[PDB]
């Protein structure tokens, strides 16, 4: 058995999937937990650094959603604590290899997955 | 399992990324240190993969020309010239938007991968 499947990539114990279609946040996050996943949470400079390289020129959703009177939430659970910056105010957050940002969330853009290794 | 820590596991194959430019053959050497070769591509999926892997800079692969012998990939496998190498170099390199030739004793990053089971 492999930690990961053949066609998501395997990356410091997390297997990713990037889409190939463009839907809103919440279709991508319903897609990415039809497979187990979520919206890509982002853990280290590392994980960033291989996301936004790979995602290229086209806005990519990721596991990160701001609600006014709420902290910022990754999509497992987990608050976030601004260890990066989101540039905008839109409550769903986006990356490519020049920014991490925010757009309205029934914007279509592509998306990442990621969970653990099996 | 998986691939090893800092390796990035697709379609089988483990994946390298270098953080520091060096000539195609101390590059080549360097994937060798680790078991594995210069990047070799099998596959549309492949192929797609390495350049979104290789981001905006120029990185090495496992490709190369000696003007005498037909192409060949570093795991052995001739070359069957499914894809178009530009420029007028023996090295072969990629990126995002180009996958082209350079003299072989420019300072690229680069990219290794192996199998994997
Ligand atoms: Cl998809
Ligand atoms: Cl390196
Ligand atoms: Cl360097």
């Amino acid at each position: 058995v492999s930690s990961c499947s053949e066609d998501w990539v395997g990356y410091q114990r997390k297997c990713y999937f990037i889409s190939t279609v463009k839907r809103s946040w919440t279709s991508a996050q319903n897609a990415c937990s039809e497979h187990g996943a979520t919206l890509a949470v982002i853990d280290s400079e590392k994980d960033m650094n291989f996301l936004k390289r790979y995602a290229g020129r086209e806005e990519h959703w990721v596991g990160l959603k701001k609600e006014p009177g709420h902290p910022w939430k990754w999509s497992n659970g987990k608050e976030f604590n601004n260890w990066f910056n989101v540039t905008g105010s839109d409550k769903c957050v986006f990356l490519k290899n020049t920014e991490v940002s925010s757009m309205e969330c029934e914007k279509n853009l592509y998306w990442i997955c990621n969970k653990p290794y099996k």
